[PDB]
């Protein structure tokens, strides 16, 4: 991450400066009817403290219905005062510093905010770098009178936003044109945009750490924060890298909430990877194979197109070629031979692919990080907590819920719910 990172601090209501602080217009989201203030976290990763929304006349309200069983908590005002704003801002503010004390929490901020996805996707041509392809060129606007005109555009490899409709289903995902294929799952990788609020915690009590409870009655615990944005941020991981598996690619199974029993669920091998551990497993040896083949067909591809760059879109790219190519080597990890020809070596590509599958994943952040954590992605989930983690007598950067001040440091039990009196269950009214 050979250049410190460090996460920028903000108030919602800081100047734009043209440089960290900017209005975009991602045309992605559908509850926005005018330019979205957003902030540089670092690097390439912004956020945007807004609800977000992909379906045509978006409504936040509880749904009438009852679809389910999957858990889902409703609030059409989460988000839309400043004021709400603001504080959302600063929690994924403080996450970022608290996944930025580890090691590997900086390597995967410094990857997800240095590299960047291929300029392109299936239908660029081989020899062109498009770096407006799909939705990967974001619009930046300022106001002029009672308008808003465009002044230019950025590339965010990931955009962090509010929850969407269900505000306890923390949803990633990329985006293309109708008549495209998602480059996310071709070597290219794409812009990635996060809706999520880390403070819904989900609660368990199929745990990954033994605390003595097994011949008793087990504590319900919490997810801490971080962890639930990580899980995010690996599916980040691997958008940007082009190694996506599509949503289709499921095992049936079986989970269970608070308001239904074991009921029925077609688990993605996306989630899979993201939470990671002896789950991945899961997945049939020759599948899992599969798919670490198709990429690095999809990289070879790439390493092909890379000897092939002779004109850029805009224009004004041409001239920079030369970086991006050698850009884009690095982030493959390619090798490039004495006569400049671009290779791809599968030993660096099996150690990479390994990385991007099995140790940037949820499971080993809860043994790294040193927190609580389910033993599965689909134990089965309590009533969700919050917490004001913005509090450090409630949530640190380096402790997070489980502060030695406060005597919680023992056994995790500040992210204990009949432990730590700041855990507090969510409103049962917004619930369904
Ligand atoms: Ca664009
Ligand atoms: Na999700």
């Amino acid at each position: 991450s050979h250049m410190p990172i460090t996460i920028n601090n903000f108030n919602y209501s800081d100047p734009v400066d043209n440089k960290n602080i900017l209005y975009l217009d991602t045309h992605l989201n559908t509850l926005a009817n005018e330019p979205e203030k957003a902030f540089r976290i670092t690097g390439n990763i912004w956020v945007i403290p807004d609800r977000f929304s992909r379906n045509s006349n978006p409504n936040l309200n509880k749904p009438p219905r009852v679809t389910s069983p999957k858990s889902g908590y409703y609030d059409p005002n989460y988000l839309s005062t400043d004021s709400d704003k603001d504080t959302f801002l600063k929690e994924i503010i403080k996450l970022f510093k608290r996944i930025n004390s580890r090691e590997i929490g900086e390597e995967l901020i410094y990857r997800l905010s240095t590299d960047i996805p291929f300029p392109g996707n299936n239908n660029t041509p081989i020899n062109t770098f498009d770096f407006d392809v799909d939705f990967n060129s974001v619009d930046v606007k300022t106001r002029q009178g009672n308008n808003w005109v465009k002044t230019g555009s950025i590339n965010p490899s990931v955009i962090i936003t509010g929850p969407r409709e269900n505000i306890i289903d923390p949803e990633t995902s990329t985006f293309k044109l109708t008549n495209n294929t998602f480059a996310a799952q071709e070597g290219f990788g794409a812009l990635s945009i996060i809706s999520i609020s880390p403070r819904f915690m989900l609660t368990y009590s199929n745990a990954t750490n033994d605390v003595g409870e097994g011949r008793f009655s087990k504590s319900e615990f919490c997810m801490d924060p971080i962890l639930i944005l990580m899980h995010e941020l690996n599916h980040a991981m691997h958008n940007l890298y082009g190694i996506a598996i599509p949503n289709d690619q499921t095992i049936s199974s079986v989970t269970s909430n608070i308001f239904y029993s074991q009921y029925n669920v077609k688990l993605e091998y996306a989630e899979i990877y993201a939470f990671g551990g002896p789950t991945i497993d899961l997945i049939p040896k020759s599948a899992r194979k599969y798919f670490e083949e198709k990429a690095l067909d999809y990289y070879r591809s790439i390493a092909k197109r890379l000897n092939s760059i002779t004109t850029a879109n805009p224009s004004s790219f041409n001239k920079y070629i030369g970086e991006y190519k050698q850009k884009l080597i690095r982030k493959y990890r390619f090798v490039v031979e004495s006569s400049g020809e671009v290779t791809v070596n599968r030993n660096k590509f099996v150690e990479l692919y390994n990385e991007l599958t099995q140790i940037f994943t949820e499971f080993n952040y809860a043994k790294i990080y040193n927190v609580q954590n389910r033993k599965i992605y689909l134990s089965n989930v309590y009533t969700p907590v919050t917490a004001n983690i913005l509090d450090d007598n409630v949530y640190d950067i380096q402790n997070g819920f489980n502060i030695p001040k406060s005597n919680l440091n023992v056994l995790f039990m500040g992210q204990n719910l009949s432990r730590n009196p700041a855990l507090r269950k969510v409103n049962p009214e917004n619930m369904l």
